[PDB]
């Protein structure tokens, strides 16, 4: 950003809020096989931070399919506002998140 070169296909003006939101959020689930596969394509040992946070490479410039594969296992009532705000900043389809959250809350909280 200091270099002032927005010619790259990767955006820079929006990732600062994403990093803060990811730092403020704590992951509750073990890493999914998608993260293992993406890390083993560019082989590097997974650090311990995979147990507490979400990978930035698969979120920012990754596909929305990866987005919904990763946030599928992270759905909860407390995580719903943070993930909804992230999806607002992702400019993705909020309706899929709403349907998935409704089904998850029905199954985990309303069913018992």
């Amino acid at each position: 950003e200091r270099a002032d070169e927005k010619i790259t296909n990767i955006n820079i003006n929006q990732a600062l809020s994403i990093l803060k939101h990811l730092k403020s959020y704590r992951r509750i689930s073990p890493p999914v096989d998608l993260e293992y596969q993406y890390m083993l394509e560019h082989v590097i040992t997974l650090p311990s931070a995979a147990q507490t946070r979400l990978p930035f490479h698969l979120i920012f410039f990754g596909t929305a399919q990866n987005f919904w594969k990763i946030l599928s296992t992270e759905l909860s009532e407390e995580s719903f506002p943070t993930l909804l705000l992230i999806s607002k900043l992702m400019k993705f389809s909020l309706d899929t998140l709403y349907v998935s959250t409704a089904k998850h809350v029905f199954e985990k909280k309303l069913k018992p």
